[PDB]
Order: structure tokens, then sequence, then C-alpha cells
């Protein structure tokens, strides 16, 4: 079972290469791709790394300053070391701030798709837009849509994987990271009508079917066994589900954070229920996995040995 997390939005983060070297880490998600074409300058996309870019932004062919960042230098070294440590690195689409943010057509959406499709997938030719990472490939996309409902992302996921499907030789990946009120207000639909290859329902921020509920069941109704029945349901039927955790109290709300003996009695029990479908662990995130140093070691990395044990 496999480890995920987020780097992209830790206060004072150290550079990915710092994570590429967390020999427990299987996949990173970057975060975020945060402004949508819709309604942010020129339709292009924009794009938030916390403390990492330069600052930057793209003008495009008609003088207009746009969202993204065009001198992510570190980032651009960074995914290839993480790559060839054996490690996926997907970019996420979304997050949590601006809250403001979405996808009005089916159009906007086969072109939000297209457009990071060409920026950050494989170089071709053909291919006028930016390379904001430079040559460097990602893995694939992950949608970390948490606000103003969940039309276009079935399209951009089914478009993304037309896309994969041309690249017969290398292997991209989708993921989605809902949260644990069932219906998902952002992602049921793309969850139910294409195939996401990983699915992290963070189980904190949310009182009524939080991890610290299956500790604590006077809190909500830890919900996990309701998500493997949707999911059997679903276009993602054989999606991988992780459990979505924060990495210490100090990454998502008070009371989210279990300690590793309560997320040890957690996973063992869902390993063994759903071995066909439980997929791992996944942290929010990498910075405060970093500063919860647990007997010398950090948060993840005591999160691997639970997997492994
Ligand atoms: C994987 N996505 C996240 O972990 N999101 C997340 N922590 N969003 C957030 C929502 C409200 C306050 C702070 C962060």
């Amino acid at each position: 079972s496999n480890l995920a997390i987020y780097w992209g939005q830790g206060p004072n983060q150290l550079r990915l290469s710092h994570f590429c070297q967390e020999t427990s880490l299987d996949i990173i998600n970057i975060g975020f791709i945060n402004y949508f074409p819709d309604m942010s300058p020129g339709h292009w996309p924009g794009s938030n790394f916390g403390n990492q870019c330069d600052g930057s932004v793209y003008v495009t062919n008609d003088g207009v300053v746009t969202k993204l960042l065009s001198g992510c230098h570190q980032i651009m070294e960074d995914i290839p070391i993480c790559q060839a440590a054996g490690k996926k690195v997907l970019l996420s689409i979304g997050g949590a701030y601006p809250p403001d943010q979405s996808i009005l057509s089916e159009d906007s959406a086969v072109a939000f798709a297209t457009f990071l499709w060409g920026a950050f997938g494989p170089v071709a030719e053909g291919w006028e837009g930016p390379r904001p990472f430079g040559d460097v490939v990602v893995d694939g996309f992950d949608f970390d849509i948490e606000h103003n409902g969940g039309f276009g992302y079935a399209t951009m996921v089914n478009t993304f994987r037309q896309y994969f499907n041309q690249v017969p030789e290398r292997k991209f990946y989708l993921s989605a990271a809902p949260q644990c009120i069932i219906p998902d207000a952002q992602l049921s639909d793309a969850i139910f009508n294409a195939a996401f290859d990983f699915i992290w329902i963070q189980y904190y921020n949310t009182a009524a079917c939080s991890a610290k509920s299956f500790i604590d069941t006077s809190l909500g109704t830890f919900n996990f066994d309701a998500w493997v029945t949707v999911l059997k349901a679903s276009a993602s039927k054989d999606a991988k589900l992780y459990v979505g955790l924060p990495a210490s109290e100090t990454a998502a709300n008070q009371g989210y954070y279990l300690t590793p003996d309560e997320v040890e009695s957690l996973v063992s029990t869902y390993m063994d229920r759903y071995p066909d479908t439980f997929g791992g662990i996944m942290l929010w995130e990498a910075t405060a996995s970093e500063n919860n140093q647990i007997d010398g070691a950090p948060y993840a990395d005591h999160m691997k040995d639970i997997l492994l044990h």
C-alpha cells in the first residue's frame, strides 16, 4: 500500500528535492493550478506554489499578464529527481484558495484539460503554449476541487484520459481528493462518470464522517464503507481508495489529527476488509509532516511503517 502526500502550500517549505529524498513517499501531489481559465486573465490557468517560483507570471501573445508562474526553477529541477526515485508526481488542480473558481461550459473544460496536457504533459511539436516546468513531464493530474459544484470535471478527466491513450508506452494517472460527506458536491459526478486511478478522501475538516470519528464514534460516523459501495457503482470502480490524513495537529482544523496508534487501528481494519480497493494513506501535507518529528523521523515515515506492518 502506497503513501501519497501534498507539497506546494507549506509555510516556509523546503524545496521538493527534500521530499524526493524521502524514501517512504510513493506519490507527491503538487498544489496548485488554482486559477481556472473561465475567470482568469487570457483564459489561461494560473498557479500558486507558496514560496516557490520567482513570482514571474507568463504574459500572452497579446500582452495579457496571466496568473501562471513562469520561473518555477526548483520545481522543474526537482520533479525528475522524485521520478528518478520511483515516485509519481501529479499536478494538482484547485485547492483551498481562492474559493471563487469553476468551469462554465463543456468547451472550457476540454480546453482546460488540453492546455494542462500541452503545458505540463509530453513535449509536443505543434504546441505553442507555455512550458512552466520546461521539458519535465508530470505523471498525472490530481483533482482537489473543494468549491462551487462538480460541473466540467468528468469531461476534463475523460479528455485527459483521451490524451493518455495516445501515449501507449507511458502510463499516466488521474486522481481526485473528495471530502468525506457523500455525495461530494465537487467530485461525485467526476468519480461516477470517469475512471480515477486513485481517490484520497479527505478525512479531516468535516465532523460528520472524519477519521477521528472512528476513534471517537460520538463525533460523526467514519464512512469508508459507504465509499467502497459508491466506487463499486462508478466509472472509477477499479480506483484505489486512500484514507486522507493531516500530518500534524497544525495541518487541518483542531481535533482531526490522529496519532500513529490511532491511524494504525484505522488502517489495519480497512486494509483487511477491502484488500482489493484500500490503497493506502494520503497526507496533508509535506511541511506539516516535516515539522512533526516523532523520535528523529517525520510523520510520513511513521505512516509508511504502519502500511508495511
Ligand atoms: C488535499 N486537499 C487538501 O488537503 N485541502 C485542504 N486542506 N484545504 C483546506 C481547506 C480549508 C482550510 C485550509 C485548507
